C-alpha cells in the first residue's frame, strides 16, 4: 500500500527536438560540452530522454547513446549511458551483463530479483526473451549454482503469495522454522527457507519476521548478516530487507557503496538511476534517518567532477 516517490520528474516546457540539437552542439567539433549533457539529462526524465533520442535520430542521422560513448569516458559516460537506457530494459540488460562472459556479478542478480516487483519480474523476462532472444532463467540456472541458484529461480517466478488473510496459526509455525534455521547458521535444509522467504506474502513475512524477534530477542537479520557471509547468505539479507522496506534497502545499499575508502561506482551509477523515477525520495529519507548523514554529502565526498555533479542534481 506504501507509495513512494522518485526525485527524476518529467521536464516542463518540454521540447524533444531543441534538447536534441542542443546536445549535438554540445558535443560536434574537438572535445565535449559536458555541462550542457548532463543539465539536459538530468533534469529530463527517462521517457523525454527516449524522445530526445529519437529527435536526435531524425534530425542529424545519428545515434545518440554511440555518441555519448564516443565523447565520455569513465563514470561519467557510465552514468550518462546508464540515464539514456530505457527504463523498460534497463533490468533485462542489467542481469544480461551480471551473466554474460567469466564469473558472475552475484551482486546484480541479488539487488534486482529481490527489490523487484512481481509485476517488474515479468516484465525483465519478457524483455529479455524479446531483447537478447534467451530464457532468463535457463541463462541464470547456467551460471549460478545450488540454492543460491534455487532461491534466484524462486524469486523469478514472480509467484509469491499475494497478500491476504492473516494466518496466525502460520506464522507461529513459519517464526519457529526459520528460528530453527537461524540457530544452524542457514546450513542446513535450506529448502524449507527458501520456500518460505521466497514465497509466502509481503504481509505474512512481516509478521513472521516479528514473531522472530520475539522468539529468539534478535531480528532476523542479526543472524545472517556478517561478512564472511555467502552468496545464498546475502540474497536471504537481501529478500528480507526488501520485504519490509525496498527504500531502506536501496539506502543501506548506497551507504555501503561508499563506505570506507574508494567506491562501488557501478552499484552507485546503478541504484541512483534505476531508482530515481520510483522511490529515490524515500531512499534519500532512509538514509538520513538510519546513517545520521545525507545521501547528498556521502556522494559530495565519494565523487567529484562531471560524474559528481550529475550525481548530485539526480538526488535533488
Ligand atoms: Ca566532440
Ligand atoms: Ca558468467
Ligand atoms: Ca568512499
Amino acid at each position: 500500500a506504501k507509495y513512494t516517490r522518485g526525485t527524476v520528474t518529467a521536464f516542463s516546457p518540454f521540447d524533444a527536438r531543441a534538447d536534441a540539437e542542443a546536445l549535438r552542439k554540445a558535443m560536434k567539433g574537438m572535445g565535449t560540452d559536458e555541462e550542457t549533457i548532463l543539465k539536459i539529462l538530468t533534469s529530463r526524465n527517462n521517457a523525454q530522454r527516449q524522445e530526445i533520442a529519437s529527435a536526435f535520430k531524425t534530425l542529424f542521422g545519428r545515434d545518440l547513446v554511440d555518441d555519448l560513448k564516443s565523447e565520455l569516458t569513465g563514470k561519467f559516460e557510465t552514468l550518462m549511458v546508464s540515464l539514456m537506457r530505457p527504463a523498460r530494459i534497463f533490468d533485462a540488460h542489467a542481469l544480461k551483463h551480471a551473466i554474460k562472459g567469466a564469473g558472475t556479478n552475484e551482486k546484480v542478480l541479488t539487488e534486482i530479483l529481490a527489490s523487484r516487483t512481481p509485476a517488474e519480474v515479468q516484465n525483465i523476462k519478457q524483455v529479455y526473451m524479446q531483447e537478447y532472444e534467451a530464457n532468463l532463467e535457463d541463462k541464470i540456472t547456467g551460471e549460478t549454482s545450488g540454492h543460491f541458484q534455487r532461491l534466484l529461480v524462486v524469486l523469478l517466478q514472480a509467484n509469491r503469495d499475494p497478500d491476504g488473510r492473516v494466518d496466525e496459526a502460520l506464522v507461529e509455525k513459519d517464526a519457529q522454522v526459520l528460528f530453527r534455521a537461524g540457530e544452524l547458521k542457514w546450513g542446513t535444509d535450506e529448502e524449507t527457507f527458501i520456500t518460505i522467504l521466497g514465497t509466502r506474502s509481503v504481509s505474512h513475512l512481516r509478521r513472521v519476521f516479528d514473531k522472530y524477534m520475539t522468539i529468539s530477542g534478535f531480528q532476523i537479520e542479526e543472524t545472517i548478516d556478517r561478512e564472511t557471509s555467502g552468496d545464498l547468505e546475502k540474497l536471504l539479507l537481501a529478500v528480507v530487507k526488501c520485504i519490509r522496506s525496498v527504500p531502506a534497502y536501496f539506502a543501506e545499499t548506497l551507504y555501503y557503496s561508499m563506505k570506507g575508502a574508494g567506491t562501488d561506482d557501478d552499484t552507485l551509477i546503478r541504484v541512483m538511476v534505476s531508482r530515481s523515477e520510483i522511490d529515490l525520495l524515500d531512499i534519500r529519507h532512509e538514509f538520513r534517518k538510519n546513517f545520521a548523514k545525507s545521501l547528498y554529502q556521502m556522494i559530495q565526498k565519494d565523487t567529484s567532477g562531471d560524474y559528481r555533479k550529475a550525481l548530485l542534481l539526480l538526488c535533488g
